[PDB]
């Protein structure tokens, strides 16, 4: 049977997931995490938020891994914009996620890199091309960057202007990265979507507020539909 | 159960930090592979040891951590490896252990939140009372000097007087690092008794590279020795 891992890092982004499925869930607490385990389609689906940054987010996809034995994992979420053509309320997979805040440079290290790792990590090509595919099919705008993960709110210029030249990254956010690499850990195809609510700037905080119900419901409701394809 | 073979896990963050441990015991060690992490079994006075590095950063160790928790059924984590310091008194190869760890570059200010903290969590991070007990009773015993203090960890090797500054004045840390919080953090997490040691081997300024070249396997080794001499009293 095919089960399949569904993540948010905050409440309101799983909310309309668990909405928009629509069936019977278990929760199962587990770590300090909520996972709703369900059957939709003749699959398993386990949703749960992580929380906000990079270790309660690592944390949650070990579990989803480890202990509920999730075969690929979807993630879902909101994101700032780096870039004057990423809008709000657009769509983005990830293609490559670095750490944007990691720095060994005192030995040399480019930025973003940790030894026995790499600065850019991979997601699923089999995923991002069904992302892709189902967009088309649905006549959706989807836009495919790098996103920027780390673990403080980017609201200035001068983060935002770094985090473009340093990494090329669109898009910026706190999880996508370590959920991305802890599945290559385990060799567990992942995918990250992320609708922009905010442009990572002085009116970021106030952005992110007024716009998260709805990019939070648009990155959910093209996630379903990539299950509804699985 | 707590009736049954108690399982302890051991983590360092650098292949350098576990070598040590690995030969002080001086057991058979079974090599198990999984999550990109080698995980080192053994049996040592009754009870079962499972050793591992993590590899650098938060991320690494959140992910060894939950790994040792989940797939190797651990009850208790000893941490052990190097540290710079951010205190006059905390010099080159001196012994911390930590009272409180805290995530020092997590930052969402923008909403307000104290530097630290982020929603559904808490600034800091406390560690195991029982274990950090006997750790001082074991210094004791032992001669050793050991300093009880706040960690600061985060993903950045810090290597400056001015975020130096900025550690001591906003979390009182005593020192720094890039693992601690994490390990202790999925501790907290799961219920799973959690102590971080560490070793002093830079003064985390603008020559802790250097330093830390020179000093990296007799830290390391000192803060190895030193949790051996807790397990045997386990
Ligand atoms: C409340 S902290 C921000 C949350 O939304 C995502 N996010 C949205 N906009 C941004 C931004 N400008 N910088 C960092 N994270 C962001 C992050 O991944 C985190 O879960
Ligand atoms: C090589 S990166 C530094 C490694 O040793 C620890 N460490 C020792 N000195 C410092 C320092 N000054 N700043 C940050 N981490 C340090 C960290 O936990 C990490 O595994």
């Amino acid at each position: 049977v095919q089960k399949i891992g569904i993540l948010g890092a905050m409440r309101e982004e799983i909310t309309p997931i668990l909405e928009l499925f629509g069936v019977d869930f278990e929760e199962i607490p587990l770590g300090g995490n909520v996972f709703h385990k369900g059957v939709y389609h003749n699959k398993e689906i386990i949703v749960a938020y992580s929380k906000i940054g990079k270790v309660h987010s690592t944390l949650t996809t070990t579990s989803m891994i480890l202990a509920f034995g999730v075969q690929k994992v979807l993630f879902s979420g909101v994101a700032g914009s780096l870039v004057k053509d990423l809008k709000i309320n657009d769509l983005l997979v990830a293609i490559q996620l670095v750490q944007h805040d990691v720095d060994l440079s005192a030995f040399d290290h480019p930025l973003g890199f940790i030894p026995e790792s790499a600065i850019f990590i991979e997601t699923s090509e089999s995923l991002n091309a069904l992302a892709k595919e189902v967009a088309n099919e649905q006549h959706i705008v989807l836009k495919e960057g790098v996103i920027a993960s780390g673990d403080q709110f980017v609201h200035s210029k001068e983060r935002k202007e770094f985090l473009v030249s340093e990494f090329k990254a669109s898009a910026v956010e706190m999880e996508g990265a370590s959920v991305a690499f802890v599945c290559q850990k385990f060799g567990v195809p992942c995918c990250v979507l992320r609708s922009i609510s905010n442009n990572a700037d002085e009116e970021a905080n106030m952005s992110f507020d007024a716009f998260l119900e709805k990019s939070a419901q648009t990155s959910a409701k093209f996630l379903k539909s990539m299950v509804d394809e699985l």
